[PDB]
This record gives C-alpha cells, structure tokens and sequence, in this order.
C-alpha cells in the first residue's frame, strides 16, 4: 500500500501528496533508475554499474569506455550496455555529453526492456518538458543535443522505427533538462546522473518536507517533517549553500519557474551567507569553479593546494559562515580525508559544523554525512567524548534522512559501538 499518490496541483503541474499521515524518517518510496550513467569526471574512477570507487577498474574490452569493479558488475551491466557499446566504440575519442549517454540508455531501455518499476507512478512519456517556456537560446542548445545524439547513436538507431513510438528527441532532451537527478555516493560526491520518473513527481521547495538519498544508483525518498493527509510532498532541487538570487537563476534556467516561497520573498539567510568583504568572496567564488572542476575529477592534491591558498591566505580572509568560504573548507576537508591528512581534515571539518547547523536546518542528509565524517575523524584520533557526541548527532539526523534501508546507517552503528566501547 503506497503512502503517496500522484495528483494535479493548482499551479505547479502534477505532484505527489501524502495518502496517510507521515512522520520524520518514514520511507515513502524507493526506486532504481529508469536509466543512469557515470558522470564525465568519475568515468574510470567509479564502477559504471554500482558507482563505488576503486583504485583499479576493469574495462570493457569492446568499447574500453565502460569500467567496472568486478566481473559480476561488468557482466550484470552487459544487457543495459550492449547497444551503447557499439556507439561508444565508433566514436572514440569523442565522448558524448552525459545527457546524450543518458538518453541513449533511456531509448534502449524503452525499446528492449520490460516495463520499469521506476515508472510505476509516472513514466518518461509523462515527464514535464516545459517546452512552451524555453527561451530561444535554450531551444538552440537542445537542437544541438539532438544532432549530437543522432551522431553518437548512428550505429544503433538509424530511423524512427528504432525509437519508441511518437518519440521526439527534442522533447526528450527537454525532459532530461528538468528531470535529471544527480546521483551522489555515500560521501555526497557527485558520481552519476539518472532518470527516476516516479520520483520526478516531486515539486520543489526551498524548505522541503521530504528528502532523497542515494545508495549507489538506488534512490530512497523519506519524510523529514510531519506531513498531513493531502499535503503535497516537496524536495529541494538545489544545494542549500545558495542565495535567493542564485536559486532564482537556476530555477529559471533549468526548471522554468519562479519561486515565491517565504525564503525567496524575504531573502532568508542571504545576508549571513555573504558576510565578509565582497571583493574577497567574489574572488573565492571564481576560484571555486576551478576547485569544483578538480574535485569532480577526483584531483585531490590539486584541490587541497587551491583551498589552502584561500583558507591560509596572506591576504584578507572570509568568515566561515560565508558560503563560498564554507565550500572551500568542505572541499579541503574532503581532499584531506582522501589524502590521509586526518589532523588537517578535522581542523577544516570542525570549522564547518556551526555553519552547517545554520544552513541545513532540521534533518538534511548533507549535514548528517558531514557530522558523521567529523565524528569519524575524532574517533580515529582518540577524542572519544567528542566523537560520540557527533556520531550520536549524525545518527539523530541520518535515522531520518537515510534510514535502516541505507547501508551508511550500518556503518554508523559500527562507529557508535566502537566509540561506546572505548568510553
Ligand atoms: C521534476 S518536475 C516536478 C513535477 C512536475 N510538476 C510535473 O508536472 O511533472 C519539475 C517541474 O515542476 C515544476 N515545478 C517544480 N516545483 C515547482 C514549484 N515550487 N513552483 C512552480 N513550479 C514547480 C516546474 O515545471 C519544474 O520544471
Ligand atoms: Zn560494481
Ligand atoms: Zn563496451
Ligand atoms: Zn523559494
């Protein structure tokens, strides 16, 4: 018996609403993707199938583009990779955009695969395209994606009889723009992109009552507030460390809507996240484009070098509640963890704790995972009372945001037991 149902909203299209009263942490829906792929920067770093990182991956012998963690993953992926393999081969070294690889997998799934459980509430055919709101600039970009797809797929798809019936590639890419999910690993690093059409019913709120988390490609949807019968379910489509102006731009450009929620009407938290000298944080915001590019390609030593130049700059510095400074601290912490600089990771991580408390209110998975990382660093440095406090706080958050069905909760229970045994 489902706890959620599709419905027609008054002014934001279709949505999901509660059928029964819901409590924080209640699992509402789980879904494998209709289709998904690894992202450009993680290609060859994480397994194409399970999206777990490894130091040595096995490559597909035919295309040598797909890479895997194990014979099992390579073999189990073969059906969903067989047709794209021919295309990826006849395209080296021109790798397609992620959206193109994703739509290719959509096409092969719809043509050759049984009806997907991911479409139980809403199908790819049903997805919102916002075509009558797209600017001419966006339509031109979509037309180039269509021709890129036609080029990439030419060996497996030659005509419309190889596409689903009444399948329009322009409309399909318009759907991908506003319904793609970025897949994050347990450490909240971006590793893939997928379509989850039933989950695509969720409309956006800058102060949402639900949250999603990923366990590999698997998606869990949970309540994070009390929800009444008939109340619409919402998730935040956006990173929380964004001003109302930045949210406005992305919600317009990618999702074609204007938000008039309370936070956007009052510029909630904007002033606090832009504290410090403007000339300084404009420069950090610029540097973060390069830092985040390097992080997306797992270039940890280069990330840390750039972050240290900011955090320990000889010139003027920013408060840790400035969102660009905060993102630099978080990148430096993650770089230090992956480089084994655990004392330095803890220094940066602990500085993010109070800003994360302010900017991730309630139960948010990103805060839960950050707190867990800090507790884990304190546990391995022997700071047991501090570690236990943070590990318990991470559990208080992640019991709501992640739940028993997420494997990270089992990892956290083991840390809590080890730290409790030390105490
Ligand atoms: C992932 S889909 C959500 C389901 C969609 N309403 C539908 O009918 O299929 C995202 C699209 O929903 C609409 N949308 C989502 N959240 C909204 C909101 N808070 N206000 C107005 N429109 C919203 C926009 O059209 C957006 O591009
Ligand atoms: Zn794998
Ligand atoms: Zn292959
Ligand atoms: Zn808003």
């Amino acid at each position: 018996p489902l706890k959620v149902e599709k419905f027609a909203t008054a002014n934001r299209g279709n949505g999901l609403r509660a059928v029964t009263p819901l409590r924080p942490g209640e699992l509402l829906f789980r879904s494998d993707p209709l289709a998904y792929t690894v992202c450009k920067g993680s290609r060859g770093v994480v397994c194409d199938r399970c999206l777990l990182g490894k130091e040595k991956l096995m490559r597909c012998s035919q295309c040598r583009v797909a890479k895997y963690c194990s014979a099992k993953c390579q073999k189990k992926a073969w059906p969903d990779h067989k047709r794209e393999c021919k295309c990826l081969k006849s395209c080296k070294p021109r790798y397609p955009p992620d959206s193109v690889r994703l739509l290719g997998r959509v096409v092969f799934k719809l043509m050759d695969g049984a009806p997907s459980e991911s479409e139980k509430l809403y199908s790819f055919y049903d997805l919102e395209s916002n075509i009558n709101k797209l600017t001419e600039d966006r339509k031109e970009g979509l037309r180039q994606l269509v021709m890129t797809f036609q080029h990439f797929m030419r060996e497996e798809i030659q005509d419309a009889s190889q596409l689903p019936p009444a399948f329009d590639l322009f409309e399909a890419f318009a759907k991908v723009i506003c319904n793609s999910f970025t897949i994050c690993n347990a450490e909240m690093q971006e590793v893939g992109v997928g379509l989850y059409p039933s989950i695509s019913l969720l409309n956006h709120s800058c102060d949402p009552n639900c949250s999603i988390v990923f366990n590999g490609p698997h998606l869990l949807l949970r309540a994070v507030r009390d929800i009444e019968v008939g109340e619409e379910l919402t998730i935040c489509y956006l990173d929380m460390l964004m001003t109302s102006e930045e949210r406005r731009k992305q919600l317009r450009d990618q999702y074609c809507f204007e938000c008039d929620c309370f936070r956007c009407q009052t510029q909630d938290k904007d002033a606090d996240m832009l504290t410090g000298d403007e000339q300084v944080w404009k420069e950090v915001q610029e540097s973060l484009k390069k830092i985040e590019e390097l992080k997306a390609h797992w270039k940890w030593e280069q990330v840390l070098a750039m972050c240290q130049a900011i955090i320990s700059s000889n010139s003027e510095r920013l408060p840790d509640i400035n969102i660009y400074q905060l993102k630099v601290l978080d990148c430096a912490m993650d770089a230090c963890i992956n480089l084994g600089l655990l004392e330095e990771a803890l220094f940066y991580g602990t500085r993010t704790m109070e800003p994360y408390r302010i900017f991730f209110p309630g139960s948010h998975p990103v805060r839960g995972v950050q707190v867990m990382k800090v507790g884990k660093l304190q546990l391995h440095q022997g700071m047991f009372p501090q570690a236990m406090k943070n590990l318990r706080l991470a559990f208080d958050i992640m019991r709501v945001t992640h739940g028993r069905e997420h494997s990270l909760i089992e990892d956290l229970i083991l840390l809590l037991e080890e730290c409790d045994a030390n105490i």
